[PDB]
DNA sequence: TAAGTTCCTATTC
DNA sequence: TTTAAAAGAATAGGAACTTC
DNA sequence: TAAGTTCCTATTC
DNA sequence: TTTAAAAGAATAGGAACTT
DNA sequence: TAAGTTCCTATTC
DNA sequence: TTTAAAAGAATAGGAACTT
DNA sequence: TAAGTTCCTATTC
DNA sequence: TTTAAAAGAATAGGAACTT
């Protein structure tokens, strides 16, 4: 992974190699500066500000395809997302003053085709985003409940798994996203060292952790709790920890700490291929449709259909808009916390009262606060000890036994 | 109809037939290239995206009144709505190399202005139209009185009961929802549902997806105190009409038709407009190019402006008012129905709905009806809608109608 | 009044005279086409659309000051509010091609004064927003709006030379305050529209209509019976008797729409300002460029907000609606919002508002509105207004002035 | 202070003193033209509109660090924030004909973004923030165990034994609590008009004390409150200690308007209190955030309340509580009643229903309000708040007086 | 019969 | 106080047929 | 004394 | 999913005094 | 095996 | 009727390898 | 007279 | 912090006249 390489390559060491491809003019030394060219352009236009991993690989792909240098007239050009082609020109010039560079725009979204091309497609389609939303739209409206649709998705990994480790991963990730209404990254980037028990006036306690590197860059919390029924999150967490081990936090920019991350970066690939083939519904058959994002859409729906749509924004970590721009930027130092009655509804021990607005306890023999009171009065999860709070490894352990 | 035939011929046959026309440079084959050309220019400017029926027809006509050519020199021109001409022209020349294509944009001399201004100093179709609309509303009569007169101008002027039925139902339905003809026509029959409203107990709801702006909305029917009762009109309609196969209206030739039936017939609007023109007891209806079936939109819209309730307008009429995955449509607020049902009155001061002293309250009757169970009768009086509209609804309407003397 | 003249001058007759000032190049014939240059420019950029009176005179004043023509090298310069200087150039050219015109922008004449000018002022002010503050403090000083009005109203009684003016000024003021309107909102009223309307509090009321407004959205004007030391009906009575109808002035270069009379004269506002200015019963009227006639509006505005009834303001003041979509307002709205009945109840002083339970509590008094109404229910006192003002009303007003001491 | 003196000299004098400097040019007389120049450049670009104290000072400094001239070639230049340079330069040449004025834009054409100056910096970094270090600490101070109400008690107590006099102890405590309770700035409390105190009723506490502030950073007026609170931290108590130990302050003039419309006679606090307060805070507050150079000091109250609301999922009250612009005889937007129910600590915000729930705790506040409104004729208020007698409505001083004495 | 249809052209959202 | 120009997608009207 | 002030310069809204 | 550049107006820090 | 990985490229937030 | 175009960042896919 | 008018110009919606 | 610039339309003012 070259982006990693770059991060290691020294700046001056870079500005050098770049100038070393023009004194020895060739179609082999220039046609490879792709990555360097990218890194350069960024720092130039952003005044030496770091660049994130994904943002780079995207801009990199673009150059590769728009790269064109003049054989012997000494000209050069490519596509790059900038509104300052001018200055970038003047800057690139003062590097290899013997050439003339040109920055071409990126309209990637829309490209005109050849009539014979357009026609060929049309004829094909004749004899043979939107679609995706419709499919999911219909699924929800067909006998099965979110809770049932999840069960089929969850169980469908049971016997299709080659190893026992993957079965444990996939199965975890899914249930993970659904519960926290999160993305893949929201689950992967979790900092294990942050697991800790928090209280709740319904389930007694719960497991909490933190994610910092998110898409909106607004950190959030991730939870794991006790569910009454044929599915118990704590159980899948348990099975997860035992067959899995810590992961060295990857570097994500040309720049603070955090050495570990709850999951692997490529896990998402095998998870997509899994759902793809082992598809328990037609929606996963659609190309470019939702795969891992499914866990989020699912919990999204579940909450809206209960009227509790407002509760969605919080759980999904939607960027706030009510508070003024500056107030969010320099005065907000604590993130919004998920309300206590949220988990009561997802733990299945309670139900929501759309009218009087209350959490009605569902008649059951297993009381969450009591199974809590007994286990209240270690090294079952090796590899995670010394990293994950003992306080928690202790809680988890005794729960797996006390409750059949 | 042209568009329908066009939706049938395969893309490759469309091109062939087009190139075919210029191999034997003859006026006869070229003059008929308008539909083909229209289809072609779109697919070029939209990289293969489907074309809608209405849009196609509109564009075709613009070409037909503008198609000009010269067989000697081999040049051809015409008008078309677009910015990207060069791309288009070029693209066309490719297909047919020996010809030169010129696209003319379908889109203020000081003297032409001075003349018109002068010709005016000595002596609109819209101005005269608004004038009349203002009057029809300003004068004595209220909206509800105006509705009763229009709705009755059909009672003894129609040829068959079936047409009497549709004309009455379609008008009441456009006024009640502030909807267009298409808003009611494109309704999916299988979508009828019983939804509860805290003022009337229950309300009948149906959905429409294929709408002018492509933004879905609901269509309703409910009880109303007085001589004009929507449910009654719904009743007469259902017994005298049948479902209609959904007409396809996109060249998408997609495997995703989904909607099987539609509520009314596309051609109904033409006969309805004529009846209205020859019988409505208002002068507005005799002004060339003036609102006809679109009258119910003008009526309801105005009603709300007067009642100082313009906050319900965009949502009732479905206009744009400045979590996309699996989108859900904005619902119309319950009070709206309390008002239009005529059972309640809107109180300015408190901004609340006040029931009327009038004896029998609607929430009550709803209960008396929800009670008695097992009324398979619904199925007997609405045979042609059996299996399409939920049994729950036909049984309800059936019960409401029979329980009212 | 030249604008009036223009309106009468024929278009071609104008395009002519304009070209007749360049064949005879002079500093006398060109320096006077100020008005023609204006009329031309407009129709040019607006594609021959009429122009309003006030809009014209504003643009006119601008040219006057920005006029500059080249002595002998052919060309003209002036300021004119347009975003199409280009086309207006090409048009103006094809009139007197022998010249080169130039359109200069207009920046609210915010011309950086000369330092010596700025300094001079500063030094002056040294040895020697504000308006809003004053009015802000007045409301917060013992006296009530009703008291502040009384002092303003009475302050005209003796300061007035004749008796007709005392009647006018005194009417206008109370007028605006009651209808929360501007001057034009009261002036343009069409007398022929007076009519009695009902109210579940005062029994009946007098209503009329204004069409030519600032926002162009017509509105209603009212006059009713007030309990206490001030009774609007009384000032109306006194108004009609000493005043007479006015020929509606023409306000644009149009058409054939009509209205022959307007409730008041155009220059009345002048003598009304000078009156408040000198006879100023408060310091706020002493402020230059401050509110004069607009005071009646600001006053009623405050009165209403202080009663929590701020929402009720928008309606009474005829504020442009924004909730309903642009097109919905433009082509479907044919009836204006009506002032709520419980409004006048509060301004008649017979009732009071109940901020809590939200009700109109009747104030214990011997004189009942509806009863003084019931008796007068079971002519030519206002001559000159008969045949123009509905007899129905002249009859109502008359008998009220008497039955009531 | 320069500004004050400038508000005293007549316009004709300044301009005179100024031009004088260039007629018989001396190095000493020119270098002192900064204040005069500032004033002049503003009055030119604003056609005589008044200049504010802070703005004047800020602009003066930019000129002082940039004034350059050639007495020989009679040329002078400097920096100044404006678009209209030509107009300004020209105007200046008029006043002094034999000189050439050149205005240099105080800007951000951004760092002279030299690719190499950047490569150097990026490199110097690859081998080896104030804004960043500051946020970091703020996040921690809130994330950890302690709650806002516990953090408030500790900061508020860091003044109890280190204050030299009781008067300062009193101000520091009051000022902090007031900035947190209203999510306001120092100026928001300082500029309060003492004569505007009023008793307003709130449906949760019965009554609330309200005062007004007009001269604010964005020039949009707002209210400032004080009320009862269940627990060890009670605003009214702190209000009580302040009033008894301080006195009114003559309104300082802060505009060159030299207007006859001063209106406001007194102000609540002293402009210079912020400096002594900031120091006290820097040496004693029990948190590391307080030791970071250029970090929030008196502005800490704003950060605390703001955050509290975000956490409580009540960001709909933020802009109105802190007085930020929210894209919509003027009247100011009032703060919703529930806000005070929450902060008073007598009620709790219920998420599910979104309603305020009183706490089982015995004595309800609405009740006591009644027991107090009862007994009449307590001229006592006038006795314990002498220095505020005649300035603050008798109604209020009698109320506070009764509240404080009726609490054991 | 002429109200209703059908299939485009002209107009207005 | 109000503000636009142009591709898209309906609704209204013209002729010549159809027919409970 | 060493916290408090006063009157600008540097920084951050 | 988010998006700015620059005139205006505060708050925080530095020295040298005061009380 | 044929389910998992790598490491970019293509699409969708 | 309806109306922003781009920059900044994750989530699917493609194709050759690995176990 | 000095409160009203005329008829544009200057300001404020 | 806060943030649009202009076109389109009435409401005050200025100065010479009129009763």
């Amino acid at each position: 992974p070259q982006f990693d390489i770059l991060c290691k390559t020294p700046p001056k060491v870079l500005v050098r190699q770049f100038v070393e491809r023009f004194e020895r003019p060739s179609g082999e030394k220039i046609a490879l500066c792709a990555a360097e060219l990218t890194y350069l352009c960024w720092m130039i236009t952003h005044n030496g500000t770091a660049i994130k991993r994904a943002t780079f690989m995207s801009y990199n792909t673009i150059i590769s395809n728009s790269l064109s240098f003049d054989i012997v007239n000494k000209s050069l050009q490519f596509k790059y997302k900038t509104q300052k082609a001018t200055i970038l020109e003047a800057s690139l010039k003062k590097l290899i003053p013997a050439w003339e560079f040109t920055i071409i725009p990126y309209y990637g979204q829309k490209h005109q085709s050849d009539i014979t091309d357009i026609v060929s497609s049309l004829q094909l389609q004749f004899e043979s985003n939107s679609h995706s939303k419709k499919m999911l739209k219909a699924l929800l409206s067909e006998g099965e409940s979110i809770w049932e649709i999840t069960e089929k998705i969850l169980n469908s990994f049971e016997y299709t798994s080659r190893f026992t480790k993957t079965k444990t991963l996939y199965q975890f990730l899914f249930l993970a996203t659904f519960i926290n209404c999160g993305r893949f990254s929201d689950i992967k980037n979790v900092d294990p060292k942050s697991f800790k028990l928090v209280q709740n006036k319904y389930l007694g306690v719960i497991i909490q952790c933190l994610v910092t590197e998110t898409k909106t860059s607004v950190s959030r919390h991730i939870y794991f709790f006790s569910a009454r029924g044929r599915i118990d999150p704590l159980v899948y967490l348990d099975e997860f920890l035992r067959n899995s081990e810590p992961v060295l936090k990857r570097v994500n920019r040309t720049g603070n700490k955090q050495e570990y991350q709850l999951l692997k970066d490529n896990l998402v690939r095998s998870y997509n291929k899994a759902l793809k083939k082992n598809a328990p519904y037609s929606i996963f058959a659609i190309k470019n449709g939702p795969k891992s994002h499914i866990g989020r859409h699912l919990m999204t729906s579940f909450l809206s259909m209960k009227g509790l749509t407002e509760l969605t924004n919080v759980v999904g970590n939607w960027s706030d808009k009510r508070a003024s721009a500056v107030a969010r930027t320099t005065y907000t130092h604590q993130i919004t916390a998920i309300p206590d009655h949220y988990f009561a509804l997802v733990s299945r021990y309670y139900a929501y009262d759309p009218i009087s607005k209350e959490m009605i306890a569902l008649k059951d023999e297993t009381n969450p606060i009591e199974e809590w009171q007994h286990i209240e009065q270690s090294i079952r999860y090796p590899a995670w000890n010394g990293i994950i709070s003992q306080e928690v490894l202790d809680y988890l352990s005794s729960y797996i036994n006390r409750r059949i």
